[PDB]
């Protein structure tokens, strides 16, 4: 309300709308030609497997010398090893050029990405820690040709573009500590550099949205950001806000967000490609502020996970942006379920969902699943088309971590074929997933209610936690949808010790490529 | 706001602004000259050590007789013993006169006050149980000459001036159970009686502010009480509140109190004496309503500690008033960080606050709020005033770790300069309101507040790594670059109260600290 | 016990009794005289402050070149920076030599060691991670002359000598991953190299004992280790074991350990120097197996802290050994309160008669371990051949210590201000830092009030000077004979870190004895 906050929020909105990636892409041939073998600064990174690092092609690189060769021998698997090379020509005018070698493991299980982009991110991050001059450009020489997962991994790595440190609050929370990164592949990339920049930009925007604190990224500012991109890229944006949600039957999202300073919003984006689209897909994202809870973990654990509660909404939004920027051949909708949930209040309330089914709120902490029900029905009932696939993404349960872990998002899906496709998309993109038990027969009884059609939380916590939360959402699917529904629980993969990971967008982009 | 509720608050403000102590001070010589051996009432109290009680000077007192002599023999250490004296001359017209003997211990460690005023408070408190009438003055004969600690101890004791019992709410919450007390020192006091009364008044005013419930002492009423004394005693008052705090850049104090019904207020009082001041001191005080929390103790424990959450702001305010009344030669500022932490645990969790100092704070725990408001207060004091202080003293009921660390009777001291530490520690032993130092080592405190997106968090990552010190360190990071003096952080979470309520801890310590500057 | 266990336990006892340090000490001049610019191996380490690293004497060092100079510019404060130097002379004949520069901060508060040996340990540990061969000698050039704290800091660093990894359990749990280290000071050390090695040996022996799991370092094996050192170094050992503790009135230590498989033991060691001792100091150490608890922290936290329960007994024991090896002029006794706490309801509300004659109600069975220190403190002050001037008890006692003083500073509860200042000086000089906790017996006594016994074993209110109250309980069992200074050291947290035991205690005791 005050002028100081009003201007701060407008500046933040602009920064997200105007975000440009720090990562550019090229190949070894074009690099030598365009840059004349001159390194961009006094720091370079060489990343690859034990076999790749010993390839003859490595010896022909500009920075290569006997000191680098010894680094390739001395470096550990999953570790880095730095050496100084004196008298090397570089644009920073540095006396020495630091070459940090990083070894990527070949070991990869059937449920992981063979390129191991998880380690690639870790390796470059460790190499960038030596940087004291952040305004420099850093050449990152990768020996793998898996352009998509590597593009995401490098965008993921290093200092985050969101920062409030050292006066960055005055600069619209744009970090000054980030280095420009030039990823140099061995061959010309199968996906154009401009397309890879789009993927890397979305990963970092998603990261920015999830990193941002709830006083900056609000329901209002998210909507303003989405409307900003609609004006720039030319896609349709529909907004159902405040009491219009109640008046038009959206009781779930209205109930969850009615008590907030900012009104709840159901923000639907629409993209339609030129000519015949290969599929019609609807995305639904959970974007509830100050909303994280459950029974599987302790209350203190959920307050930690609450930091990344926009992960679902951010994921689908940036995946949508990539589809428009790459002009992918998919008719796409993206519904953002936005609301501020600001313990006893609303407890035992019976709300009338948009689907017409009634829900008893036995636990007010589990409101995220409720807004997804309205979003799912909206996508499958109220749009100008009926989607072939529905993909809901959300940071839903603590059980997800216990079930599938920190690196694999849980998939709850009705059709096997769609599950397999999404699993392949995770392994190809590096944003990996794993299936969670699909068995509606055993999920329905857990939501039994004396007075309403269903409760909003399973009676017994130890009966397939991730699955049951997924099942709840499926009960609010419109009857005119009879396709594949993919529920993605990404409570944990959305973050690590350094903050947001931008998990989701690249998985969607890779999924749409193989449709 | 309802009329009856608005009328109640105005009456409470007036009771605080116009408060007067029930204690008066004199000596035996002047007492025999003024009262002629006629006791003030039918209850007399004799407090002193085992040795002091057996001194020849004791029998020369007007109330002494063979019964009182036997009382001295039968009394136990730290206990009381009462005897009647039939037909002993007194002004109250009582047939008997009760004489209570209290034995003070001589045992006192190098960290404690030698006079043991903690027991003097307890002995007199027990003695006043046998009071007959509500309008009488009880003569308290102290055998010690430690005037300042005995003054604060006696002001501390007995029934509290704040009360809502037996219809006292209709009398602006002024208790009718508080007996008048006349402290009779052996020799004329080193501090003048008029000055000792100002100290006892500040102790009991501090007690009233802390005892008062949050529906009576609010951010608005504290400010109105501050503004009242400013007009009465003639000192300046600056008040930044509401959206002005946000617009001027005080994001910490603003974020904490923005949800409440009454706006958050940064209330600075300025006192500048006549001539050259011996020192320039800035005082900062935590006064957050409904705000108490941490990780060291259980949630149920912090709700008990919440009761006395104004202790920091009250101690800093009352010490300021004593300096103005005694006209101490110290240029003094006093910033009260006032806000109501109103409305859930999830609200404002993971928010990033742009503090007045320019440094950003990630709020990982919304229960640790006053620690943040002190950061804005400390910067204000060291950056925005017309002068730059030589010493900054912040006082607050901050951490549960203080109780585990230094205990119920000693406030934790976190201070950068050994010299300033020793002075405050000496002040604590001299005043009776004791302190003990907490580890100072910024090297090991800084890493506990590591944040991914902000310059710091508001709470330490590991609770078992010098929790009193870390809370103090956070505050120091928001000190101005202009400031290069001694910072004294006083954590008084526990010493501010006992089983009977507020203790009025702080003001006397500050006054005794100012005296030796 | 089975033959396989007895064999393993005997092998472990021998490894501790015959432990030799991996660290040796010298100076830049002697280094040049002995090996004339030939590095000991393909790894060299340079550790100093921002100012020290830019001293002109650093350019003249054997490993220096333009790359090393660039490392000094690019290294971060508190961090390390490695560079390869091609064709540098080294005994290994390696084609390249890795030179790792580490910057030490000058920042240090009045309660910390000015040399910041905590960072030195971290820097050298990080450097040794890039070691090629595990056995080779690594030259560690330190630009500081504070020899004692640097000695303990380097002993502290790197891979620990105790290990059960990769078949080490077949070699008596001696690690094969530890590198030899040559510390090279700028000037000849003020303390002799051989004396510095003894300090380094005690730090690492202490580290070994604390790192050791409770199925290897038992009450029996600790005694056997002590008896082994008694025969080798030539000092007297007294062992009161089992029912003899009960028969001779040691009800505290007996009650705590009576239920175990191995009996409880009060092991007292005695060292007397030749001539006139400067002081008569008695050491008491808590060495209770499977014993850690309190009210300040959660039950899960005390299980984590239970790993380092021998820290007190180990620190006192290894400090004694250093006094015997260096032949320090202090008459020393060392009482190890050893017991295995088996097997929560058992012994709850028991009233025990302590050796002091005072009775203790056991209101909390988890806090049985302050009790064993009570019997030990009385023994040292009443039952010995001499009456000590100072009694120093050491124990990993309370979770409140971490809350009060932190991870790097041990809590000091002591009656006399002079003895406190001395121990604080010892901590700042040695690097094994301490900080005082509130001393005020007036306010501590009421917390242990009991209806039936003289006292309880635990404070009634946890939020009333937790570390101090634990100390006060111990002081009540001091002998009437004793009128000296009592120093209670609560080292619950400083005894360990993320990598395991730190060997905190011995170097603190050594530096304390040196300035008496
Ligand atoms: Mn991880
Ligand atoms: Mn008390
Ligand atoms: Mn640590």
């Amino acid at each position: 309300l005050p002028k100081a906050e009003a201007k701060e929020l407008s500046a933040f909105v602009q920064s997200c709308v105007e975000y440009k990636t720090n990562v550019c892409f090229t190949d070894v041939a074009a690099y030598e030609s365009n840059q004349k073998g001159v390194l961009s600064s006094g720091l370079a990174v060489l990343v690859g497997t034990h076999k790749q690092l010993r390839d003859p092609a490595v010896q022909r690189l500009p920075f290569y010398n006997p000191a680098v060769a010894e680094a390739i021998e001395r470096v550990k698997e999953g570790g880095t090893y730095g050496v100084l090379v004196e008298g090397l020509a570089n644009a920073a005018g540095s006396k020495f050029v630091r070459v940090v070698v990083g070894e990527v493991p070949t070991k990869a299980s059937r449920n992981n990405c063979p390129a191991r982009p998880d380690v690639v991110t870790a390796l470059v991050t460790a190499a960038l820690d030596e940087v004291k001059e952040p305004n420099t450009t850093v050449d990152v020489f990768v020996l793998s040709n898996a352009v998509l997962p590597i593009a995401a991994a490098v965008a993921r790595c290093g200092k985050h573009n969101f920062s409030a440190k050292d006066g960055a609050a005055a600069a619209a929370y744009n970090s000054g500590k980030v280095s420009r990164l030039q990823v140099v592949f061995p061959e010309p990339p199968a996906i154009p550099p401009k397309d890879l920049e789009a993927v890397a930009t979305s990963t970092q925007l998603c990261q920015r949205l999830v990193d941002a604190p709830p006083n900056l990224l609000t329901t209002a500012t998210f909507t303003e950001i989405a409307q900003g991109y609609a004006k720039a890229l030319g896609f349709d944006v529909d907004v159902i806000c405040g009491d219009d949600l109640c008046e038009r039957g959206y009781g779930g999202i209205y109930s969850v967000g009615k008590a907030a300073f900012e009104a709840p919003r159901l923000v639907t984006l629409l993209y339609t490609p030129k000519g015949t689209p290969v599929k019609k897909v609807s995305l639904v994202g959970k974007g509830i502020v100050y909303d994280c809870g459950g029974l599987a973990l302790k209350p203190a654990d959920y307050m930690k996970l609450m930091k990344h509660d926009m992960g679902g909404a951010a994921a689908v939004f940036c995946g949508f942006l990539t589809a428009v920027r790459l002009q992918q051949p998919v008719q796409l909708s993206c519904t953002l379920c936005l609301a501020e949930n600001a313990k006893s209040y609303r407890n035992d309330d019976i709300i009338v969902m948009k689907s017409g089914k009634t829900v008893e709120v036995i636990n007010t902490d589990a409101e995220g699943r409720i807004v997804l029900g309205d979003g799912v029905f909206h996508a499958t009932n109220e749009l100008s088309f009926t989607p072939d696939v529905v993909i809901d993404m959300a940071t839903l349960t603590g059980a997800q971590g216990i079930a599938t872990g920190r690196h694999h998002a849980g998939l709850y899906v009705n059709e096997e074929g769609a599950e397999a496709a999404m699993l392949r998309a995770g392994r190809e993109s590096g944003e990996t997933c794993f299936p969670v038990l699909y068995c509606p027969e055993y999920h329905e009884p857990e939501f039994k209610s004396n007075h309403a059609d269903m409760t909003n939380l399973m009676e017994r916590r130890d009966n397939a936690g991730v699955s049951c939360a997924g099942y709840f959402i499926t009960t609010h699917l419109s009857p005119k949808f009879t396709g594949a529904h993919i529920h993605v629980d990404l409570a944990y993969p959305v973050f690590n010790s350094n903050g947001a990971t931008g998990f989701g967008p690249a998985l969607l982009t890779e999924y749409f490529r193989k449709l």
